[PDB]
DNA sequence: CCGAACAAGCATCAGC
DNA sequence: GCTGATGCTT
DNA sequence: TTCGG
């Protein structure tokens, strides 16, 4: 974190703009900003250097000039002294909320922690079950938990069908020491994308995790994906673990590579390396990379037979999942 | 200058 | 009900 | 807000 306090700055305006100006571009190209500066292996003496980065414009550069002049931006100052622009910042903080609703929940009066527990009938069932475990999804997992979290899911998932194949991705699978929830990605032989051979693949595992009191709640869920909340189990007379957030996604057997791309991110990684992609007249997706034709339209998926090949096709070196922490 | 910016599953809603 | 757009999310 | 053509 030799530039931590450019990234938190550069950070906190791209909330800004996703959750109050709802300028989906802004916050793009901030978070862009703030994940380029994050990997640069020196300590930032001026936006003139910071500018040199890609992705680091002219108004940004201004901002650091300021930051590192004053340690403060003046425009983020005023932002926290909004009142409206707070409660929205803070409402968007309950998983389900998001700009919209947020903005309108503000017209309503429903503002703070304690406006939104006296009104659980105004909240759609995600905005409901995030709000419940609001404390416990600001929590981060440490990999030790993280480990135990896995263990039981692949065990959990052989007992339903031993041709299952569980892979933890997300920060887990990049090596990280903490994670802000677990992401499993999940085959089965009977699904590929040829056919559907099995029904209800998803459901059982899904299934499988509540028998065992594992899943504890719901947040969306159908064929392919699943969207809720887990729970280790604590022993005798210990405090509960928190409550946390689990992603299942079930991929065509076949299409795994592009699957665990996808799934193992970073965030920033994936949509930088479909940026190049479509530079280099391809196109991405957690199920295939297929070519652009001369009007840009998807051509047909492309053999794939590992991660490497899909950095093969785009021209980019091999990067080990550790190194996608972008 | 100015068009493009990653891609998509599930929940919800409007319109028919 | 279906379709398509939108919100929210990964 | 930034980049590329
Ligand atoms: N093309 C895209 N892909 C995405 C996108 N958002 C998420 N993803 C992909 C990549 C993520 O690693 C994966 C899991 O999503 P998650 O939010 O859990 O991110 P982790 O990397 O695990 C950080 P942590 O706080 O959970 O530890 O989903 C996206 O906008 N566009
Ligand atoms: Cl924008
Ligand atoms: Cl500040
Ligand atoms: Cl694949
Ligand atoms: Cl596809
Ligand atoms: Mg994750
Ligand atoms: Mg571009
Ligand atoms: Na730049
Ligand atoms: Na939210
Ligand atoms: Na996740």
């Amino acid at each position: 974190t030799l530039n931590g306090g450019i990234t938190d700055m550069l950070t906190e305006l791209a909330n800004f703009e996703k959750n109050v100006s709802q300028a989906i571009h802004k916050y793009n190209a901030y978070r862009k900003a703030a994940s380029v500066i994050a990997k640069y292996p020196h300590k930032i003496k001026s936006g003139a250097e910071a500018k040199k980065l890609p992705g680091v414009g002219t108004k940004i550069a201004e901002k650091i000039d300021e930051f590192l002049a004053t340690g403060k931006l003046r425009k983020l100052e005023k932002i926290r002294q909004d009142d409206t622009s707070s409660s929205i910042n803070f409402l968007t903080r309950v998983s389900g909320i998001g700009p919209s609703a947020a903005r309108k929940f503000v017209d309503e009066g429903i503002k703070t922690l304690e406006d939104l527990r006296k009104n659980e009938d105004k909240l759609n069932h995600h905005q409901r079950i995030g709000l419940k475990y609001f404390g416990d999804f600001e929590k981060r997992i440490p990999r030790e938990e993280m480990l135990q979290m896995q263990d039981i899911v692949l065990n959990e998932v052989k007992k339903v069908d031993s041709e299952y194949i569980a892979t933890v991705c997300g920060s887990f699978r990049r090596g990280a020491e903490s994670s802000g929830d677990m992401d499993v990605l999940l085959t089965h032989p009977s699904f590929t994308s040829e056919s559907t051979k099995q029904p209800k693949l998803l459901h059982q595992v899904v299934e499988q995790l509540q028998k065992v009191h594992f899943i504890t709640d719901t947040l969306s869920k159908g064929e392919t994906k699943f969207m809720g909340v887990c729970q280790l189990p604590s022993k005798n007379d210990e405090k509960e673990y928190p409550h946390r957030r689990i992603d299942i996604r079930l991929i065509p057997k076949d299409q795994y590579y592009c699957g665990v791309l996808y799934f193992t991110g970073s965030d920033i990684f994936n949509k930088n390396m479909r940026a190049h992609a479509l530079e280099k007249g391809f196109t991405i997706n957690e199920y295939t990379i297929r070519p652009l034709g001369v009007t840009g339209v998807a051509g047909e998926p492309l053999p794939v037979d590992s991660e490497k090949d899909i950095f093969d096709y785009i021209q980019w070196k091999y990067r080990e999942p550790k190194d996608r922490s972008e």
